């Protein structure tokens, strides 16, 4: 679990061999056979977090898009996340785009995708879920939370149809489910941010969610673009306060473009994840906190590949930040490393932990 070793032979090495997808896929398949070396890192009790209704040992999840169709679940807590979100899943098993559909910008520690929700299908995962059902509700005890991801099918005509049968289906397997709206790759998807679209789609989702007994009902999140307009998050903060919505997800990759990009594949259609999406994230963050009063839990996420990086997304309002990218340039070691700085500049800044961070930039 060399830090060094990985990052600067062991990633290179295979990445020099595979084309993006056939690495994730490879990737999904070491990890789901614990076939990594079991962190090391002990997390501290300065990285506890309770929020959501759970306790998290440490603030550091794996972002939705990794795992796509909860196979792996076990295998990402051993690499040392304190919580695992598995996702998008579509009601109906789907494809995805055409390949190639994921693209590296190494000069830009970034990614370009377009996968289009290819997703095994609700019914599969749930019986995936299902076979490990309580071996999930010790680990989430133990503070290590799951979360799902709901998408809708290309062809679907009722949006929201799609997310109900997500919830009914997933809900009573989730400590917490997000409502994906802002995948770049589905037409149409983002313009369900709207807040006619918005309101009417969550009042749906969280009635479907009121439904299900006590304890098989979760918190439920939306998933943000990072490229919304001021009246977009003003919007959704609204709807977000008025239906009493358990959280934000912030954000999705971009389909901007920065000035500065210098990946050859700059120019593939797709979301760009990584670090050129990273302050984009933070100051979205820093805006939806400001909007709804610092009083909705946000996960944050966009370009974390360090203690700072994530550091800052906290201070910006974040409860918890996720990663994706980063773990496809530095591998699983990343995911300690983070811990590690983190901890150090809780320290360094004066936080007793993380819990006293959050926000903290609001109240300078
Ligand atoms: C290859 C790939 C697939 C992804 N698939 C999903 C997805 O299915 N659902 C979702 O909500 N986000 C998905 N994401 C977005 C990540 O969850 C995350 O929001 C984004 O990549 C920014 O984080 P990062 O810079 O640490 O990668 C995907 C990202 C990548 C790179
Ligand atoms: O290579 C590009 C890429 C693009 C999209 C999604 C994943 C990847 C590659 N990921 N490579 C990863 N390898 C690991 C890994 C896991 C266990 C042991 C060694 C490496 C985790 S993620
Ligand atoms: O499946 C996708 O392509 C996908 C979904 C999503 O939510 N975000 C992303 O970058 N890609």
């Amino acid at each position: 679990g060399d830090e060094r070793f990985y990052a600067e032979h062991l990633m290179p090495t295979l990445q020099g061999l595979l084309d993006p997808e056939s690495a994730h896929r490879l990737a999904v398949r070491f990890t789901s056979l614990g076939l990594l070396p079991r962190a090391r890192f002990q997390d501290s009790d300065m990285l506890e977090v309770r929020v959501l209704g759970h306790k998290f040992r440490n603030p550091v999840g794996i972002a939705a898009g990794f795992d796509k169709h909860g196979e792996a679940v076990d295998g990402l807590y051993k690499m040392g996340f304190g919580f695992v979100e598995i996702g998008s899943v579509t009601p109906k098993p789907q494809e995805g785009n055409p390949r190639p559909r994921v693209f590296r910008l190494p000069e830009d520690q970034a990614v370009i995708n377009r996968y289009g929700f290819n997703s095994h299908g609700l019914s599969v995962v749930e019986h995936r879920l299902r076979a490990r059902q309580q071996k999930q509700a010790k680990l989430t005890e133990d503070g290590l939370p799951l979360g799902v991801n709901l998408g809708k099918n290309k062809t679907s005509v009722d949006a929201a149809e799609d997310y109900a049968e997500g919830v009914r289906v997933l809900g009573p397997l989730a400590d917490y489910l997000v409502v994906n709206v802002s995948s770049p790759n589905t037409a149409g998807l983002r313009s369900l941010q709207g807040k006619a679209e918005l309101r009417r789609l969550l009042t749906k989702v969280l009635q479907e969610r009121d439904g299900l007994r006590r304890v098989h009902r979760p918190a439920v999140l939306v998933k943000i673009a990072p490229d919304l307009t001021s009246q977009d998050k003003e919007d959704i903060a609204s709807v977000v306060k008025e239906l009493g919505i358990d959280g934000l997800i912030v954000t999705n990759t971009t389909v901007s473009r920065p000035a500065g990009l210098q990946g050859a594949l700059r120019s593939e259609t797709g979301g760009l994840s990584g670090k050129p999406l990273r302050d984009l994230s933070t100051q979205t963050i820093r805006e939806m906190y400001a909007l709804t009063q610092g009083r909705v839990p946000i996960i944050g996420v966009g370009g974390v590949s360090s203690g700072q990086d994530a550091l800052e997304k906290i201070r910006a309002g974040a409860s918890l930040v996720q990663l994706y990218t980063a773990l496809t340039f530095w591998g699983p070691p990343v995911v300690g490393k983070v811990k590690r700085e983190l901890e150090a500049l809780l320290k360094e800044q004066g936080f007793g932990g993380v819990t006293d961070a959050i926000g903290a930039d609001h109240r300078r």
